[PDB]
């Protein structure tokens, strides 16, 4: 089957550092350059191979065409209101990019306002963030160029969709917030830094600033508001309070839920805003998350995990501040998270919980947190909802594993509230009677119980014969949650497979305990349980290790190479996206600083050893068994990945050729694809994630050499 090559890699065989003691050899440092010739000529070369590989069988065809059919489906965001009007995000089907349009009431025509297509020729210019004044009139918008994370914000006057002359640059994991006089906004900066700042960079981004931005001068002009130069991995994000008096600021250092929260009353400003704000340090420490809801004069309600974490809101009157006076709104439940929180109409609050990895949805009372009404959902996920203070109705959005979608629509102002279906599209081609989803919880290594979703083919044998696709992440307190992906139905439909989730530790499925129990000096825990949930599906006869692939993203790219490397003998194929592979290096590029909170960091002894044991790129070994060898493999990066610089990938990728690819008992391929135009996959076209959906399936069938099923 293995009718290629693996192309020569240089190995420096200087490139050694001292660990705390512990010797670690480097020899594909030099891939950590994206712009030398030999990183060049490596990925052209990697990608030389890679690509004959996926697209030599009828297979990748096929499943493009089936992809193409069922993934052009109208796709709709809720509506939401802005001063006189109403937006909501559109894609026909398969436009490269969602469009926003615009009308003037809920029954009104509506008109293209920002189309994102006609900004490239291949859809990879996308929009990231946006805020509208607060009357609705003005609209800044932020646009990245390939899938970078930098982005430039320009601005338009609603009426009439007027672009406006104001551009802001260096703009980097912003905030956007305008001030309700309608003067200007506030936006986050980092300061010019030496060579490309594209997204092809490696470069760590420190320092960034808060600044604001008068309509209609130059950004030279913006007023610095605040900024930490002896603290450099602080950043601080400023929303304005609901009825315009405070601007919060929401100061984080790393990726744990926990922020400072500073205010400034700006009607205590000498003279409107000029410099550096009078900013109150209301709790000036990282020990808890404070997330804003609504305030009603000095009396502000946060959510919180502050010795809470399932999360719970409180009140905090800035007139009586002290920890022992905050009123406690609406208590933690004992096992549901309070994943989310709005104030709408101006003495509701909506309130999301996650139960068991399935969403609720509660109307309660501002004043005294009572639950008023309960919003009735079949078993999956909230993925969208709009309603502010000002407005006097709800829109949301649910999906599941077998269905796009619902946007419900409920009107406030009624005395007897009844949510209404508002859009509803069906997928024609997938019939979601056909399918089954279940929960079971299976037990890890230590015993602690974890939750994973099942969907198959209503009927089938428990016999261990059908290929199974196993996603997982398990970090970062990211709960994976039931969602449409009509790439996971057609391996269903197509390919006879069974589609997992498996709830790992490290998420935020059961609250801060659960993303403590996976991460630090317990990283390892988020392995076992995911290695644990293999060996459930294939003890349960839902499928056999020849016949398992993994998959994750980014953290969950960890996950799978780590798993790879630990049980090779488990699975079939391994499937790593824009993953962390040198868990040694990764504070040193873009924004990896801010990941230590998940990972340690190996400047630390203790850190080094948890780190050492589990990172993909140090754990490359030969399985010692003579009939066990490494699972397929396949690592899809892209060269504006500036989230998780793509040099994890190559440098992994070299090691796996040479260590594993070398051995005669290695037959199966480890090839990575390196895209262009492209980046960490927030914003993707459409066109290119069908062209990656087509990619690992392709390689899936070809290398579990599994059937179409038409
Ligand atoms: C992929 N999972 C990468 C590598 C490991 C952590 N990664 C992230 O992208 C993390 C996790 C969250 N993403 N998700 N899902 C967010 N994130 C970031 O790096 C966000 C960077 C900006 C930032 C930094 C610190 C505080 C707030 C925002």
């Amino acid at each position: 089957m293995l009718s290629f090559q693996y192309p020569d890699v240089y190995r420096d065989e200087t490139a050694i550092q001292d660990y705390h003691g512990h010797k670690v050899c480097d020899p594909y440092a030099w891939l950590e350059d994206p712009d030398s010739e030999q990183t060049k000529a490596f990925v052209e070369a990697q990608n030389k191979i890679t690509v004959p590989f996926l697209e030599q069988c009828p297979i990748r065809g096929l499943y493009k065409e089936r992809m193409t059919e069922l993934y052009d489906y109208p796709k709709y965001s809720c509506h939401f209101k802005k001063g006189k009007r109403y937006f909501y995000f559109y894609n026909t089907g398969l436009q490269n990019q969602r469009v926003l349009y615009v009308q003037d009431s809920l029954e009104g025509e509506a008109r293209v306002f920002l189309d994102p297509n006609i900004l490239s020729d291949d859809g990879t210019v996308a929009l990231r963030g946006y805020a509208f004044s607060e009357d609705g009139e003005y609209f800044a918008y932020g646009l990245s160029a390939s899938g970078s994370d930098w982005v430039t914000i320009k601005f338009m006057k609603v009426d009439g969709a007027k672009e406006l002359p104001d551009v802001l640059e260096r703009v980097k994991f912003s905030c956007m917030a305008w001030t309700h006089d309608g003067k200007g906004m506030f936006y986050n900066a980092y300061p010019q830094q030496d060579g490309k700042s594209d997204g092809t960079e490696t470069s760590t981004n420190l320092h960034q600033k808060l600044y604001y931005h008068v309509l209609g001068t130059d950004q030279s002009e913006d007023i610095l508001c605040a900024e930490f130069p002896d603290e450099p991995k602080w950043m601080g994000g400023a929303e304005l309070s609901d009825d315009g008096r405070y601007v919060l600021l929401s100061i984080r250092e790393g990726c744990d839920p926990v922020n400072r929260l500073w205010y400034c009353d700006l009607q205590q400003e000498s003279n409107g805003i000029t410099g550096i704000l009078k900013w109150v340090k209301l709790i000036d420490n990282f020990e808890g998350e404070y997330d804003y809801v609504t305030n009603e004069g000095t009396v502000f309600t946060f959510k919180t995990n502050r010795h809470s974490p399932n999360y719970r809101l409180i009140n905090i009157d800035f007139t009586d501040p002290e920890e022992s006076k905050w009123k406690v709104l609406v208590p933690e439940h004992e096992k549901d998270v309070l994943e989310w929180v709005a104030c709408v109409r101006s003495n509701f609050l909506v309130l999301c919980y996650l139960h068991d990895v399935k969403n609720t949805l509660q109307l309660h009372d501002l004043a005294t947190g009572a639950l008023l009404k309960i919003f009735p959902l079949e078993v999956g996920s909230v993925v969208g909802y709009s309603g502010q203070k000002k407005d006097t109705e709800i829109f949301y959005q649910f999906t599941s594993f077998l269905s796009p979608g619902i946007i419900y629509h409920c009107d406030l102002t009624k005395e007897e509230l009844e949510p209404r279906v508002f859009r509803e599209v069906t997928v024609k081609g997938i019939d979601a009677s056909d399918y089954q989803t279940v929960q079971i919880f299976y037990p890890s290594k230590d015993g602690t119980k974890i939750p994973m979703f099942i969907v198959h083919k209503k009927g089938i044998k428990l016999d261990g014969s059908h290929p199974a696709f196993l996603y997982g992440y398990g970090g970062f307190n990211i709960s994976i949650t039931p969602n449409y992906s009509v790439s996971r139905l057609i391996f269903v439909r197509h390919m006879g497979g069974v589609l997992a989730v498996a709830n790992i530790r490290g998420g935020g499925e059961y609250g801060e305990t659960w993303h403590k129990g996976g991460i630090l000096a317990n990283k390892q825990n988020c392995f076992d349980d995911f290695q644990c949930a293999a060996e459930y599906l294939i003890k349960e006869g839902y499928t056999s290790p020849k016949r398992l692939t993994i998959n994750g993203g980014s953290n969950g790219g960890l996950l799978v190479a780590t798993c790879a490397n630990q049980r090779p003998d488990l699975f079939g194929c391994v499937i790593a996206q824009v993953g962390v592979m040198d868990m040694l290096k990764f504070h040193k590029y873009t924004i990896g600083h801010a990941w230590t909170t998940d990972y340690g960091c190996s400047d630390s002894k203790q850190h080094f050893e948890w780190l050492i044991k589990y990172s993909p790129l140090h754990n490359v070994k030969l399985p010692e068994a003579d009939d066990i060898q490494y699972p397929s493999m396949l690592l899809l990066t892209a060269d504006h990945d500036d989230r998780v610089v793509p040099l994890h990938s190559l440098k992994f990728i070299a090691t796996l050729q040479y260590i594993v690819g070398r051995s005669r008992k290695q037959n199966n391929p480890l090839l990575i694809h390196v895209d262009t135009k492209a980046g960490h996959g927030a914003g993707k076209p459409t066109a290119k994630v069908i062209e990656e959906v087509s990619d690992m399936f392709a390689f899936i069938a070809r290398c579990l050499n599994i059937d179409w099923i038409p």
